[PDB]
């Protein structure tokens, strides 16, 4: 039977699922590690003990314990990202969608969710791999990993809460896939990891980390880069945040062992309740528990690794959306609201600048402000709103990604860059938010192919184009159909393409004007001052 698979960890039984008037197999909730509960909380994941009998892989697993967004109760726009299954620390499972009939050795894609390392679920409707698996005939895997303090509390030096364990969870799932995907018809030597936002930064981190490199072949990064300003902290800052968390739960802070023991005696929600209290500055696009530059998972600083070519050399496909910053300004910056056009005053603009570059001194805040203000029309509310949107997106996603792509391309074996700028016709978020962070995902996963979802014919065609670009690249290292063009991104030309419903257009030097400011000038200014 097609729904029965014997793996090295034991036998699993899947389920048939309908998709676009057809069907494929799905093995949901396959465990890849021992439950990270009790004394195991904060510890590195342990490989799953093989089992006898048949594991029921017919239903989605629990979602990891995480902060739940209740900023707009009942609103589909935000609810679609919240956990849609019971939360539990016993959450280390993966999902696999397999074409029917079962392939023998086909292209494999592994998805990594990316809610800023503090949230995300492999079970969201927007992450349903059945459309992509089916349409492109690939074996689609979505993994899970601990988020928040559970996945990233870091007390460097202790073996109890070393930090980066959520990245280790990802690595274990990649290892399981590498070891067992052949049994589901996938080619373990042709695995492409892909992810968005923190998932995109994660993908880059596995490209960098020596211990993760051999577990996959190619990589796709969507609106996320490993060098993003919010994607990691130093060992010292990580330690400070762990101590501060303990201080918030009235923990004994006499030793690491004292602190860790206390944190393990707290219920999941108690940790989540005070998680946002440990940030060092009032800021946006900053998350509490993220990867730590530790000397193990990351041998040296990211920049020196990038500079010396110390990373997996292969092909990558990546890009960004037009208005990456809007979501974060909506959730926090003074002046933005979901139901108004959010025209911004000069004063709120400046408050926004400060929330956006929290580490900067006044001179630095002045430099940014100068750079993004139209001094002829400095009180124009629309311009202030849009400039702030660009500041957030440029600083947090685009420029860090452009720096990564340029550093990578000097040593890689092929780069393909895109700029996604199509606003979905059925978007429930206000128009001022534009092409929002995370909204290219639904096209990558092919939801536009589903009639009831209300997309236009043009949108369905865009989704098919994107899915085929992603799948062809995963299979060959080139998104273009041989003898059927998305140009290769090179150090010299630096070409990229737009992804929308209009005829493809090739461009060059994506936001180079602003990224020279964020990647070369500002860092220099903050270091001199
Ligand atoms: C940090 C973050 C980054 C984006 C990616 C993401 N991914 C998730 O899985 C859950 C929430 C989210 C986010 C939170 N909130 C919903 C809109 C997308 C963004
Ligand atoms: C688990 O598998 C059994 C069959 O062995 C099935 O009846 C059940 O519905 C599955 N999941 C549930 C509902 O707990
Ligand atoms: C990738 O590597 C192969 C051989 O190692 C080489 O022939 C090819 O030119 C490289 N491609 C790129 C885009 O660098």
């Amino acid at each position: 039977s097609e729904l029965l698979v014997n793996t090295k960890s034991g036998k699993v039984m899947g389920t048939r699922v309908p998709v676009l008037s057809s069907h494929i197999s799905a093995f949901l909730g396959i465990p890849f590690a021992e439950p990270p509960v009790g004394n195991m909380r904060f510890r590195r994941p342990e490989p799953k003990k093989p089992w006898s009998g048949v594991w029921n892989a017919s239903t989605y697993p629990n979602n990891c314990q995480q902060y739940v967004d209740e900023q707009f109760p009942g609103f589909s726009g935000s609810e679609m990202w919240n956990p849609n299954r019971e939360m539990s620390e016993d959450c280390l499972y993966l999902n696999i969608w397999v074409p029917s009939p079962r392939p023998k050795s086909t292209t494999v894609m592994v998805w990594i969710y990316g809610g800023g390392f503090y949230s995300g679920s492999s079970t969201l409707d927007v992450y349903n791999g059945k459309y992509l698996a089916y349409t492109e005939e690939v074996v689609l895997v979505s993994l899970s990993y601990r988020v928040g303090a559970f996945g990233f509390l870091a007390l460097h030096g202790s073996q109890e809460a070393p930090g980066n364990v959520g990245l280790l969870d990802q690595r274990m799932a990649l290892q399981w896939v590498h070891d067992n995907i052949q049994f589901f018809g996938g080619d373990p030597k042709t695995v492409t990891i892909f992810g968005e936002s923190a998932g995109g930064a994660s993908v880059g981190m596995h490209i960098l980390s020596p211990g993760s490199r051999d577990l996959f072949r190619r990589a796709i990064l969507q609106s996320g880069s490993p060098n993003c300003p919010w994607a990691s902290v130093s060992v010292a800052e990580g330690r400070r945040r762990a101590v501060e968390l303990g201080r918030n739960l009235n923990c004994n802070l006499n030793s690491d062992e004292e602190l860790i023991h206390c944190l393990r005696e707290k219920k999941p929600q108690e940790l989540i309740d005070v998680e946002w209290n440990v940030l060092p500055f009032d800021s946006i696009f900053r998350f509490s528990f993220v990867p730590v530059i530790d000397g193990e998972f990351f041998p040296t600083s990211l920049e020196s690794m990038l500079n010396s070519g110390n990373f997996k050399k292969t092909q990558i496909l990546l890009g960004v959306n037009k208005d990456e910053g809007s979501f974060f300004l909506l959730y926090g910056a003074p002046g933005f609201s979901k139901d108004s056009e959010s025209k911004i005053s000069r004063e709120d603009f400046m408050s926004g600048v400060k929330l956006s570059v929290p580490h900067a001194n006044d001179l630095g805040l002045d430099a940014v402000t100068l750079q993004y203000t139209d001094w002829m029309d400095d009180n124009n509310g629309i311009k202030n709103r849009d400039g702030l949107d660009d500041i957030v997106g440029d600083h947090n996603v685009i420029c860090p990604l452009m720096h990564f792509v340029n550093k990578y391309t000097k040593f890689g074996n092929g780069t393909y860059l895109y700029f996604f700028n199509h606003r979905a016709s059925n978007l429930v978020w206000p128009e001022w938010m534009g092409v929002i962070h995370g909204y290219e995902i639904e096209f990558v996963f092919g939801l536009p192919l589903v009639k009831e979802l209300n997309y236009t014919a043009e949108e369905e065609a865009l989704s098919r184009r994107i899915m085929h670009y992603w799948a062809t690249f995963a299979k060959t290292g080139n998104p273009n159909e041989p003898h059927s063009k998305w140009p290769l991104f090179t150090t010299k030309e630096q070409k990229f393409i737009d992804l929308n419903t209009e005829p493809m257009k090739v461009h060059q030097r994506l936001r180079v004007q602003m990224c020279v400011f964020w990647n070369q000038f500002l860092p220099k200014l903050l270091n001199a001052t």
